[PDB]
């Protein structure tokens, strides 16, 4: 009871489990790479060329599959992009293993080469990553550039990395990290991939409480209460007595005199615009509505911290304590129909900390995967911006890490060796399957790049899947940031070197 | 409908179908090899170390495998030794393929330097074959010797071998090629194994037909008979008619008489012993006995002709044309009791060109083993004998023939010499795998005998199993027929050249 | 009831299942194609580059699809070789035929245009085709070199096409066709490919009847027998009476003198080999042994008309009438055993109307492609013998032939040029799938042949898919019947012309 592979079977099993799920995402590596579509049981489908959703949102059920998983699912979280390269490497370190493996090389000796290999490649990453500054712009969208492309080229158009640039400067917490959720994505329809605009806002899900109320507001003073605009029902429970046929119009009117006062205490700091957490009695939408203030009830809480960060105001827990100073700022607050249903645009702020992508395009799944491609963008910029350092793209930093961990592997005696020599041949799947997906010759392109590299020059060499012919990366604009590699190389060498320690399975059910 | 796998799919499948039944014979081969203990449907259990019969007698459903089965069961057809390695060859040749495919190299490139690899691999066997004579005893017992070594060091006696070549001489039809059916051989129990002896002469599994005729009778002359010693009926249809009372014992006496006859003209010709391969008549049985001549009835047709090859007589289908030249002569026939059951003896003749070989053993399964382990010496010692070359053993013309075509392959251009080198490394197996089995360390080893085998010497050195390191297998005794090494090569070497142009499959039900 | 089609479901219907049939084959075409394995219900697997045995033995249920299975089913009918062509010829007319269907040209216009280019087809094809002489055994043997090759450049050895040269100039009866079935195919095993060799004589598939008789016979005078060498019964019923006890003897010794009596009838002939059709008596088994007369029991009757067409001899029906002119003449007769079976082989024969390809190789499977690629050799072989005209390979008169029927369509006024364009088209589909099976750009290859067909020269010019660049294939010897090219056309204009006029199709079950 119930299901197990001894020794060289459960090796081979799971090796191999990880071999077919990384040649599963091979075929969207690069700006010629292909597109999968995924269905599920409830005939839902999504077309992406994203490797991490494609494997995520797929059934996979093999364990040592799940567990390669798992290098692509942290990828996303840690960088944004370089997910299906990460995958890619690990299982080209896989297959590497097995010809090691059926050579008798122990397992031990394989994964000790292995970490050897791999801390080498982090500390000779470090030597050929590119300095450049956190806000060179032209460099970060050169960056934005080449992480759009790789999802294809039709995608990557040149006002589209620009606004990316310019909205991902714009959430920087100084000093000095950017947060990915601070860049609020929405996907609205229209015909456009061109209409895609950086909104410096917030764009709420809500209307206008009363229709009595404005629909256009220009240099509006925006006023955020976590408060409920209703009466202040006692913690204690109380019940009111009345003997006195004159007492019933006596408590009525002096109910409704604490919400006249509440929003006369809204009026005293000056705002004319108002979006509250909680709810909003239907006197006070009357008053409100009276003054000229557009008001908007249970707005949702994180749409409050948005527009908190966006404006510059405060969320105020007590109407009596609403200063005038606690009023944020927004050069246009509307009540737009925007493909349909109507939204409150708070845009054209100041100085926003929180920053609305509005990706529109002409049907729902072509919005969806440009959506994928901007979450991707954002990443590397932000990468750049924390990190500082870039690389080369195109498979070079890889030929160029290969070449060198040979060089290391002649001064490693003993059997590890191999293991190292192993290590450097797996990193060289980049460039081939981007040859391979590109149509042209994998095997010649690559050692033309391979001789390109050798003594000095040029490092920043590689294949230009346009051209044809090999380019030299850096003057061509095609950069990447430092963690997309390091990342990709330390996930792909850490969940292989724990398959290869595996010897025995054993499955239930 | 119903199954199909597409290009790298089909590719994979049927490479790993074949890798997987070569892994599955891989532990037996070497004299430190295991046996496999294979059972079926009924619960009839055979234990073999002989690789083509586990194979054969195993259920292979998956048609990638059963056409590499092939490789095998062409072996023991044309050699009978070899069965194992030659599965082997072919495996380690398609894990060297799918390392060249997964780097892009088009199929028809690598079935094109596999091939022009095994044409080279033919003509430098021939010039690292040593010349032998068909008649060098020492010699052909090194080559018997070393092939029942490998099934077992323990199997491996030497009075055993010293039998096996003196049987296989003896059936040399001048000039001047070995038949493998003309060694009879058969299996009795008995407390054994060294017991098993060489019958020059041929053993009957029938009886005396008569109780009253001798047992034993030395120097006798022996008569075969195709007729039937009964009454001769006509073919155009007969019948008698009885008139008179006195004619009726004239048709039976008459009827008996031609019997009387008949056992009166075998007598004439001198012979005392007689073998019939049709019916005898019980009247003529007992004239027969009252001769002294020992007959029996309904011999098998395939008995008859061992004992006319092996006695020097004839078969004779009419009993009038019998003459005295027509009689075999063998110096013992007699009926023994051997292992329960009673047979005739037909031994100690003079020029056999038939012979039974008598193996014997304790238990049924153990005799069974031993009997295959005598069928793979009589067919080397019958290749040694028909070709006149022997190889040295021990992977040792492996390592000399990889060498040999690394170094061929460094005159090639072209991609094809990818696959000349993947070709010379599978070969590397067979010296590899002697040394997992062993225990010792496989890749220490084959990098003692590979250096040891560069510049002129020794070309004969290789791994033996006992001692542990690198010795002159020439100057050791293990020897195999140049037959094994070029049949096990080019049946790899064509089957996997076939699969490796497989590129869809269609599977139905 | 139960399942119908109407009008453009029906027509897509059908010219889908065609396409789809259709690139079932495409991948086998040309020297750089692959091959395909299909397995069955029994798990009995087959591996082959042949079209029609692909499409002949795998489970077609579509009726569209089965109808276009006759054009491959009929072109190895007719010629042997080029059956894959054909059928992917038909699937391009399929293809650019509903484009024009989808443009709205009726089904009757597309057929009459089609039928107006294959006629204006094959009269451009006699004056494009090359005359040959019926012996020009150089110009033959690169027809056999050129149909050998396209299941593999392996296949191709130089001495094997010689020898298919020799057989089948050998079998032509003057005056003056080719008879395949006179090339008798045998399949045996043993270390070869190699060892396949041509036999001027007959293998029959049985032993010599009595053990007594020789079992090599040099020069030998063979007599062929249709009468049972037995005791003549007659028709209208008998039998024998017997009263006398003497007479028994009687008629037993007057029945083994008819036998006598028979066997030096045949001795009288001077036939010191004989091969009977029925049964032989095993008294006369005995005297034909006596006589030294080597003679084989039941004879196929195929086996006896190879034999009597082989050595020059006659089937004789009568004992009493065989002449000593009715016996054949062979210079060797001899029991061999050759992979295990022991068989007669009748070899050295001096003029030979029948003769016997010996395909020899390792495994089974390998015999059995080796054999599909003999019995296309001797079909274009047989086809240049009789037709007397050869054209140019490697897509080479299919540029030709498109680019001069484009030019004849100008001249062709209605909407039926449409469809004589679309026809031309169609062609340029042998030279494309060459270049891609061969890895090259089949798009820019086609451009550069096309273009070096313009004006006069060269009209031999083709792809090389080994040279890689566009070649003289006239030069090279490459070379094909012109019965292949005009039989391909015409089997897949006749077909697509029929499947084009189905408008309605009624599917019962
Ligand atoms: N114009 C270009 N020329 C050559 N290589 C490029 C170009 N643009 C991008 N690349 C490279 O293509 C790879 C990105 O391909 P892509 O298919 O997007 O996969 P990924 O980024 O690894 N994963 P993901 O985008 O998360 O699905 C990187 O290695 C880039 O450096
Ligand atoms: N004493 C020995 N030392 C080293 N190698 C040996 C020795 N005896 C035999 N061999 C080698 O062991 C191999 C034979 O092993 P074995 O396990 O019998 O398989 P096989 O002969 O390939 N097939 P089979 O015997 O038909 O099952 C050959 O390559 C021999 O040359
Ligand atoms: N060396 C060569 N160079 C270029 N074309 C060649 C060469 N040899 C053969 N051909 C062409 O390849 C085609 C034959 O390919 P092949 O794959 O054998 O299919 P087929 O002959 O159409 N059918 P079949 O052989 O019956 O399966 C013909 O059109 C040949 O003229
Ligand atoms: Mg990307
Ligand atoms: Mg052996
Ligand atoms: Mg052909």
């Amino acid at each position: 009871n119930m299901k197990r592979y001894m020794g060289r079977d459960a090796q081979r099993m799971n090796i191999l489990a990880g071999r077919i799920i990384a040649e599963t995402v091979r075929s969207t590596l690069g700006p010629k790479g292909m597109d999968k579509m995924l269905v599920d049981d409830l005939g839902d489908v999504v077309v992406t060329n994203d490797g991490v959703t494609i494997l995520r949102e797929m059934s996979v059920e093999h364990p040592a599959a799940k567990m390669l998983i798992e290098v692509a699912k942290t990828q996303e979280k840690e960088v944004g992009d370089g997910t299906t390269t990460a995958v890619v490497v690990a299982g080209e370190l896989l297959r590497k293993a097995e010809e090691l493996l059926d050579q008798n090389v122990h397992p031990t000796i394989v994964v000790k080469g292995y970490q050897a290999a791999a801390q080498k490649a982090q500390e000779l990453l470090k030597t050929i990553a590119c300095e450049v500054g956190a806000q060179d712009k032209e460099i970060l969208t050169k960056i934005a550039m080449t992480s759009i492309t790789g999802k294809g080229a039709e995608k990557a158009k040149e006002k589209l990395a620009e606004i990316i640039v310019e909205a991902v400067s714009a959430v920087v917490d100084d000093e000095g990290k950017v947060d990915k959720d601070l860049i609020k994505i929405e996907k609205k329809s229209g015909a456009s991939i061109d209409d895609t605009e950086l909104i410096k806002g917030v764009l709420v899900d809500k209307e206008r409480v009363s229709a009595q109320m404005p629909k256009k507001v220009t240099d509006a003073k925006i006023a955020l209460l976590n408060c409920a605009i209703e009466i202040k029902e006692t913690e204690t429970d109380a019940e009111i007595r009345i003997t006195d046929p004159a007492k019933l119009m006596e408590f009525i009117e002096q109910e409704e005199k604490m919400l006249k006062d509440m929003v006369a205490e809204i009026k005293a700091s000056g705002a004319n615009v108002l979006f509250c957490q909680k709810g909003i009695d239907d006197l006070a939408q009357h008053y409100l509505a009276k003054e000229g203030i557009v008001a908007a009830r249970r707005v949702k809480k994180s749409d409050m911290e948005k527009l908190a960060k966006a404006t510059g105001a405060n969320v105020i827990t007590n109407i009596k304590d609403l200063s005038a100073q606690d009023l944020g700022d927004a050069g246009l607050v509307e009540e737009r129909k925007i493909s349909g249903d109507s939204m409150i645009f708070v845009e054209e702020c100041k100085h926003p900390k929180a920053v609305t992508m509005l990706i529109r395009g002409t049907t729902e799944h072509v919005i969806e995967e440009v959506a994928r491609a901007v979450d991707d963008a954002v990443g590397v910029v932000g990468c750049t911006i924390e990190d500082g350092r870039i690389v080369s793209g195109g498979g070079s930093t890889e030929v160029e890490l290969s070449m060198k961990l040979r060089e290391y592997a002649e001064g490693i005696s003993g059997r590890e060796q191999l293991a190292v020599r192993a290590f450097a041949d797996a990193l060289e799947v980049i460039p081939r399957t981007l040859a391979e997906n590109a149509g042209l010759d994998a095997i010649e392109i690559l050692v033309k790049v391979r001789a390109a590299h050798a003594s000095n020059g040029n490092k920043c060499a590689g294949l230009n899947v346009f051209t044809g012919a090999v380019e030299d990366m850096c003057e061509n604009g095609v950069v990447e940031p430092l963690r997309v590699k390091t990342q990709a190389i330390q996930s792909a060498a850490e969940s292989t070197e724990m398959l290869l320690r595996i010897d025995d399975v054993i499955a239930a059910e």
